[PDB]
């Protein structure tokens, strides 16, 4: 299962160096952008954190949290630990702690993994009267050994990238990081213009 990906993730995201740090972003962001395609999500925000983690949050549907005939698990959990827009899992093995809240049907479900390791059972925390998905990932420093540091501007290059590719879609990058906090928002007109 998971434990090939910590132990060849060379194959899973190509390198271990700065580039393969960044595309664990990507690996999330894709699923937020197929959520736009499909129609539901109108607004992405990518967030560097303070301490170099990354969150990812959409308005979209949420990721489903039904049980599944065939694993007899929610839904949420088998995309964040089978490996199979199918590279949840890959961001989840490779770092040390990922959570994933998604807000459905006035509820708030919520799940953590430790190094690809589910922590406990899909959970409701709190009520909500919003909806989508929110991922929350911190890159394995064991994984990335060469730097677990993110690049400001090589992600909102990419990020302004995909709003023109995704016309229509609101999509922001924000540095929370000391000494630097900045937040670019990008948002390509349709037919309104
Ligand atoms: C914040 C990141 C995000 N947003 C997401 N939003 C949705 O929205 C839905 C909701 N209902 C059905 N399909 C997708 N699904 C997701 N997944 C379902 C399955 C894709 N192949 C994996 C991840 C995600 C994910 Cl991951």
């Amino acid at each position: 299962g998971l434990e090939a990906v910590r132990k060849r993730p060379g194959m899973y995201i190509g390198s271990t160096s700065g580039e393969g740090l960044h595309h664990l972003v990507w690996e999330i962001v894709d699923n937020s952008i197929d959520e736009a395609l499909a129609g539901f999500a109108k607004s992405i925000q990518v967030i560097i954190e303070p301490d170099d983690s990354i969150t990812v949050i959409d308005d979209g549907r949420g990721i489903p949290v039904g049980i599944q005939a065939k694993t007899g698990r929610p839904a949420v959990e088998t995309v964040f630990t089978v490996l199979h827009g199918v590279g949840s899992s890959v961001v989840n093995a490779l770092s040390t702690s990922l959570d994933v809240r998604v807000y459905k049907d006035g509820k708030v479900y919520y799940q953590e993994y430790r190094r690809g390791a589910v922590v406990d059972d899909l959970k409701v925390i709190e009520e909500t009267d919003r909806h989508g998905t929110t991922v929350h990932f911190i890159p394995d420093p064991e994984i990335f050994t060469e730097t677990t540091v993110y690049d400001f501007d090589k992600l909102a290059t990419r990020v302004r990238e995909l709003a023109f590719l995704n016309r229509g879609l609101h999509i922001s990058i924000e540095d929370r990081r000391e000494g630097q906090e900045d937040k670019k928002e990008y948002h390509y007109e349709g037919l309104e213009h």
